């Protein structure tokens, strides 16, 4: 019947969806969420055989093991075991678009397992098998007999096996199809894999059982009182002696308990639900749940007889919180939220899409430690443990239906088609039925990038109808359709409109006030983090804080979707689209996370942490004003450390306890500070420290910081008259300056400093020359390709203008001797096709102190695309261990992404001055630097710089980081100016005007000397 | 202005004068100005100016040079934004072109005297036998900034000897969102800390 090519058949003999069950036969166990002997895990070693198509599967496989089969671990994605290749495609479907058909060559994975079942499980009750996740469709057999079928790769499919099992050994056979009509609703931008990638378990339930239960919490006006309402449903034989008891606990303290026989209130002309009952429990002064303070209660649901015999018990963690939209604002417990969120795909560099507790906990800790309070399940229901962790650790969750049809044309071709409504409805309804009791879930999403169809409006209303406790959002069709309670655009900019036809992305500030608009705005996706990105992140947060209805967004995204591969020598390396022979593919577009696949932070993560801080600061004289952005908690685990330093040299510091109420302020007056002796700029740095450890952080954790320039005393003292005077030697080929053990060689043909000597040791491997280009960042490239060039992308504009091929034409090179120094004057023209792009005019002044002052003045043709940078570069002959500098750091920072960096004296091993982006590009820049020390060299001024063993040329010509080779010496790039990196999105120019080098004329000066 | 340095050097085809000044008040260094004057065999004087502004001092109204010329000419010819008075935050209406007006038009008769007549984005200025070239803002009139500041009514202003010239590498915005509180937007305040501009003074 080819059920996998029929959207009308999404399952066969599958049991109803429901909240997590464990069927405890002991109430204390249910209260403490301890393991249940009735819920068995079937994870572990299974038998597996790969086939090119279901027609290739031998009928013998149903009755017994295939000798050809291998023993593999389950859960897993069979691509991770190397049976076939994982495919990385963004929008374009991995299969020919011909709904509801899939390729005849359909990779088929045959899983089997021989397992034991005790007769006690079969003598009474019901035994069901639970598949938490099977990608993308499968048929199930037990002991050779067909059981059922199921689709939707991200929700559990359960089947009753009571009539198929026997005491002792039993064998399951699962035929998993890689492609199915379900694949048409699973076009998410991620690796396309398959298999039994989530847990498999067996659950025993009594015949008379709890088949479902919904927990809800209502409050009075000030949240000082609440009522917990628990609707319980049963299956099996109704008996007057049956009872349901619901008890609520706060730790080991029982807060409330209620008991009642089955029989619900009258519903309509035919009566009510004889198989249901609703318990209502009053709770005075409830401890409220929030991401700030994840207070949780435990609700235990007991099904028992009047005489007191327990039949079975179920339970869940309960978080008392109200979520509602009022007067245009999304409120949690009556307070307006500020969503510091991120989109998070379920991805592991080694295990593919199989999630484990350790990885989940690690992600959550990193998120909270970096000031994130919310996560969007892009773009499907997650592993069930994810919600439990978010409930307990405290994170707001957007639960999203597994529906994405991005590849359709138009995007809503299937979602506006009534014939696909059934399939879509199951993806939404079964998600709600499964996760509705989790307090962490505060918003339901109808899916992602599937246009806007009538099916969306229908399902939007279904959710509003069945669960009025949570708002529903959906971005498809313009981000503000009738299917969303929240304006949730993706990549809409702060001030710039992008008036696309039909689905425009208005400036978020403008969007809010469009005629008749009243809803809150929270970006479902923003700040695309591809490689060296997040430029302009501060601009979003300034807007979020100033506009009440701009309530945040979810960054795109958490982790790079890179996979590990091994070279000829067995060494591991990060691979992306196309590295598995997969084609077509979208190469490196699968990597745009704030952290590498192994969870190591990208530099951009700290920018996010700083901008998402929960404490705001203002300075006025000696008074520091601390304002709390917390909505519910007092600062009961925070103290403020302050430090005043003169050009990196500490002069004073101290610490004051923070005692600020949510939304409150605290004034802190700094002690009378003694005036410094030497000249320089005094800097004030404050940081909030958490003295005590928490569930998500260690003692001493820094949660926020800020800096201010205090008094500055300009140096007005002149340097003592030098002893010696530099000697100039003029030859037809060079201008040589000599002073003591130092020598400078200027080539008169090139007009550049070609060599410098300290003693008899050469200091340069490559002359010191102007540089106006950079190895293109992901944002500079966009979607441009050699086969499909995007003339609008920055990299293409630079290439077309000849920025990368420009040659220096010497216009002037002269030498002059002064009373105490030698002055070399040069002028160069960079041309391409007879076009003068840039003109650099310089003067080098070498005086008796051995210092070389370089003054640079550049002209940039107003009609050439603004250059990526304006500076100098050279390859130093030396390689040192440390890099010391007075400036912004310690991490990588660019003009439009340097708010998190702090001005101070930093010292790091050379290696930390290089950022290992999987896709090589300009990196490691540090801005606002007044002094740089490397080996025997020191550079002073006011510049930006990067230093590493990789030339810009190599970074630009290398596709993967593991292919980079350290070059001889050290490449130094010192810029007077550097273009922003952008990142509002990665398919169009996103560098704001104020961060583009458009002045036309630029000036900077550097002093080079021996440290 | 406290003088910190003033040297003279003779080059292959020119004379180079280098100076350094520090403007102080109550022992506080407000601004430091470093310059070089290069006079070549063609009679042109190239002036390079580099200024440091203490970060803790209120951002300055302008950063430039001024002097009282001995001559009084009838016309002012310039290649820049014009023809009317324009400032950094009020120059959108002005157009870049070659303008030529009588001296009086380079002065705006505001009833209450103040800085006025500025023209921005100017690459060349011509007055009498003088010619200034670069990328600066300037105003030129028979009234000193001092007189303008000390005179309450325009009718009480008297033309001074010669002509007062104010050439700025940079000039602060004039603001105006209201007139009882600071209204010059951040992007138009001179808060960069370090400023650079260059001019060539010659005779034509
Ligand atoms: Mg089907
Ligand atoms: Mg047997
Ligand atoms: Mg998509
Ligand atoms: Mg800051
Ligand atoms: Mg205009
Ligand atoms: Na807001
Ligand atoms: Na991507
Ligand atoms: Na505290
Ligand atoms: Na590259
Ligand atoms: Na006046």
């Amino acid at each position: 019947r080819r059920d996998w090519e029929n959207p009308g058949v999404t399952q066969l003999n599958r049991l109803a969806a429901h909240p997590p069950f464990a069927s405890w036969r002991n109430s204390e166990e249910a209260r403490t969420d301890r393991p249940s002997q009735q819920l068995r895990s079937l994870n572990g070693e299974w038998r597996f055989a790969w086939f090119p198509a279901p027609e290739a599967v031998p009928e013998s496989w149903l009755e017994c093991d295939l000798p050809e089969a291998d023993t593999v671990v389950v859960p897993s994605n069979w691509q991770m075991h190397g049976y076939d290749a994982p495919i990385y495609t963004n929008v374009t479907y991995p299969i020919t678009v011909n709904p509801p058909f899939v390729p005849t060559e359909n990779p088929t994975g045959c899983y089997s397992l021989t397992f034991n079942v005790d007769e006690s499980w079969l003598q009474e009750g019901q035994t069901r098998i639970i598949f938490d996740g099977v990608n993308s469709a499968f048929h199930l057999w037990c002991n050779g007999r067909w059981v059922g079928y199921g689709q939707d790769s991200r929700l559990p499919s359960e089947f009753d096996l009571s009539a198929f099992l026997r005491a002792g050994e039993n064998r399951l056979a699962v035929m998993v199809l890689r492609w199915s009509d379900g694949s048409y609703l699973e076009d998410q931008d991620m690796w396309r894999m398959s298999g039994i990638f989530r847990d498999v378990s067996l659950l025993h339930k009594p015949t008379t059982q709890i088949s479902d239960f919904h927990v809800a919490t209502r409050f009075n006006d000030d949240f000082s009182r609440a009522v917990l309402e628990a609707e319980v449903q049963m299956c099996g034989e109704l008996r007057d002696y049956l009872r349901v008891t619901v008890s609520l606990w706060q730790g080991e303290t029982q807060v409330a308990s209620g008991t009642a026989p089955f029989g619900g209130e009258i519903i309509d002309e035919r009566g009510g639900y004889a198989d249901r009952v609703t318990l209502r429990l009053n709770v005075e002064n409830p401890k409220l749940w929030s991401a700030e303070i994840p207070n949780l209660y435990r609700a235990v649901v007991e099904l028992h007889t009047a005489d007191g015999t327990l039949i079975e018990a179920e339970a869940c963690d309960v978080g008392f919180r109200e979520v509602r939209i009022e007067n245009g604002l999304l409120l949690l417990n009556g307070k307006p939220l500020l969503i510091r969120g991120v989109n998070r795909h379920e991805h592991h560099p080694l295990h593919g899409q199989v999630m484990d507790e350790q990885t989940m906990v690690q992600d959550i800790l990193l998120m909270k430690q970096n000031n994130f309070n919310a996560v969007r399940c892009s773009h499907y229901p997650n592993h069930p443990l994810w919600y439990t962790l978010c409930d307990r650790y405290g994170l707001y969750v957007v639960d999203e239906a597994n529906i994405e049809t991005h590849g359709m044309v138009p995007m809503n071709r299937l979602t506006d088609d009534p014939r696909w409504l059934p399939a879509m409805s199951e993806r939404v309804t079964r998600m709600v039925q499964r996760d509705r009791n989790h307090p962490s879930v505060i918003i339901w999403s109808l899916g992602n990038e599937s246009g806007h169809g009538a099916n969306h409006d229908a399902l939007y209303r279904w959710i509003k109808s069945v669960d009025p406790s949570r708002p529903v959002q959906y971005e498809g069709g313009g981000a503000d359709t009738t299917a969303t309670d929240i304006i949730c655009p993706m990549y809409a900019r702060v001030d710039e409109d992008q008036p696309f036809p039909a689905v425009p992305k208005w400036s978020i500030k403008k969007w809010l006030s469009l005629p008749g608009e009243t809803r809150p705005l929270i970006l479902c996706e923003y700040a695309h983090a591809a490689g060296n990105s997040l430029g302009g992140f501060a601009k979003y947060w300034q807007a979020f804080r100033q506009y009440p209805r701009l309530q945040g967004g979810f960054v795109w995204d958490w982790v790079d979707q890179s996979l590990i591969k091994y070279d000829e020598n067995g060494n591991p390396w990060s691979a992306y689209g196309g590295d598995f022979g997969d084609t077509p593919n979208d190469r490196q577009f699968c990597m745009n996370g704030l952290v590498f696949a192994d969870r190591t932070p990208h530099p951009a993560l700290t920018e996010a942490k700083h901008q998402q801080q929960f404490f705001q600061f203002r300075l006025s004289g000696q008074t520091i004003e601390v304002t709390s952005e917390y909505l519910f908690r007092h600062s009961d685990n925070e103290l403020l450390h302050w430090m005043v330093a003169l050009d990196g040299k500490p002069l004073a510091s101290g610490e004051v306890p923070l005692d600020v109420a949510p939304q409150g302020k605290q004034l802190i007056e700094l002690p009378e500070l003694p005036q410094p002796e030497s000249a320089g700029q005094l800097w004030l740095t404050v940081r909030v420290v958490q003295p005590n450890a928490t569930a998500w952080s260690e003692a001493g954790h820094i949660s926020a910081w800020q800096q201010w320039r205090l008094a500055e005393n300009l140096s007005v003292t002149l340097p003592a008259a030098s002893h010696a005077i530099p000697h100039l030697t003029t030859s037809e080929m060079d201008f040589c300056i000599e002073l003591g053990n130092k020598r400078w060689q200027f080539n008169r043909q090139s007009g550049f400093l070609s060599q410098m000597w300290i003693g008899d040791k050469k200091q340069l491997l490559t002359p010191l020359r102007d540089q106006f280009t950079r190895a293109p960042l992901d944002n500079d490239i966009g979607v441009s390709e050699a086969t499909r060039i995007d003339p609008n992308a920055w990299v293409e504009r630079w290439k077309a203008a000849g920025h990368y091929q420009a040659e220096a034409a010497l216009l002037q090179c002269t030498a002059d001797t002064l009373a105490d120094a030698v002055l070399i004057t040069t002028a160069h023209a960079w041309q391409h096709q007879g076009k003068t792009l840039f003109i650099s005019r310089k003067t080098y002044r070498i005086d008796g102190s051995g210092q070389m002052a370089i003054t640079v003045d550049v002209e940039v043709a107003s009609d050439t695309p603004h250059p990526a940078r304006i500076g100098l570069n050279c390859q130093l002959a030396q390689v040192a261990e440390r890099v010391n500098w007075l400036g912004l750091g310690p991490q990588e920072n660019y003009p439009d992404r340097l708010t998190a960096a702090c001005f101070d004296r930093w010292d790091l091993p050379l290696s930390d001055m290089y950022t290992p982006y999987v896709f090589p590009s300009e990196n490691g820049l540090r801005c606002g630097t007044r002094e740089l020390n490397y080996g025997p060299h020191q550079w002073r001024g006011d510049f930006q710089f990067n230093i590493s063993r990789y030339s810009q040329q190599q970074l630009m010509e290398t596709s993967h980081r593991h292919l980079l080779h350290a070059e001889e010496g050290t490449w130094l790039n010192i810029d007077g100016f550097h273009m922003g990196i952008g990142g509002d999105d990665s398919w169009s120019p996103s560098v704001s005007a104020e961060f583009q080098l458009s002045a036309g004329r630029y000036h900077y000066q550097l002093v080079w000397c021996q440290k």
